[PDB]
């Protein structure tokens, strides 16, 4: 039923105002909503492109667009536009709540300078999660090993209307692609599956658990995780500590270590 628009001038501004805009920048927005934050972002930017489902919504772009004229709009699913064919460098959006997964890991694989979205506050702590907490899974791990994340501001359901059950999260993206080597990212996205598959696992258990992650049967996975821990340096040691309870750079240096060994093995 009319799902939470963004109404509170406050809690736009402080969205726009950490994305820090100048009018160099062309910034996409997901989702019209009223266009609160649309206007906001035509103000500041060179232009704003707006992916949007809802097509009766059309009366709030074409009152937009008569006041400005950098503001485009996309219509269709967010999930299946090709940002490639797009050329923005910032994202700064309140998101539907229901695509905040693949919606984070297409715009980031797109790459951008920036992005200032709104996710649940649920979602936005795992986002940002630090390793050995409640919180921090297989989401905290994909996310901060691409870019650097931080909640800017907790947003509370009277920041909306028709109002949310739960808090929300105003999140900062930064992707960072240099801040860890990755040997191989699709071997890293594996690993990464077969591991928080078994959160509370020692990792060397978890591969075995798992081994159908990284197209290795159980057996095969006993037998390839001898013979690599039989050469000694401490990172192989850290194979027996427990999958959360590992740093994004402890996980990053094991699965480097891992795919290495099973290029010669």
């Amino acid at each position: 039923a009319a799902q939470c628009f963004l109404i509170d001038k406050n809690f736009v501004n402080k969205a726009v105002e950490s994305a820090n805009l100048t009018k160099d920048d062309v910034v996409l927005e997901i989702g019209l909503g009223k266009g609160i934050l649309t206007e906001e972002l035509a103000k500041n930017a060179k232009k704003v492109y707006v992916i949007e489902i809802d097509k009766s919504l059309e009366p709030y772009a074409n009152k937009l667009k008569e006041l400005y004229n950098n503001i485009e709009i996309i219509w269709g699913d967010a999930l299946k536009v090709d940002l490639n064919k797009l050329d923005f460098n910032k994202v700064v959006a309140n998101l539907p709540y229901q695509i905040s997964s693949p919606i984070t890991f297409k715009l980031i694989k797109r790459g951008f300078d920036l992005a200032v979205l709104m996710y649940q506050y649920e979602f936005a702590k795992r986002m940002v999660a630090k390793e050995g907490t409640k919180d921090y899974g297989r989401l905290s791990v994909a996310v901060q090993s691409r870019a650097d994340v931080e909640i800017v501001a907790k947003v509370p359901p009277s920041a909306f209307y028709p109002k949310p059950k739960v808090y929300s999260a105003i999140v900062k993206i930064k992707p960072n692609k240099g801040k860890y080597h990755i040997e191989n990212e699709n071997f890293f996205d594996d690993f990464l599956r077969a591991i928080f598959q078994h959160r509370n696992k020692s990792v060397r258990k978890a591969l075995i658990d798992s081994s159908k992650e990284l197209n290795y049967n159980k057996d095969e996975m006993k037998k390839i995780l001898e013979d690599f821990l039989n050469t000694n340096s401490e990172i192989k040691n850290l194979i027996n500590e427990k999958v959360f309870k590992l740093s994004v750079k402890d996980i990053v240096n094991l699965s480097n270590e891992f795919y290495r060994f099973l290029q010669n093995r």
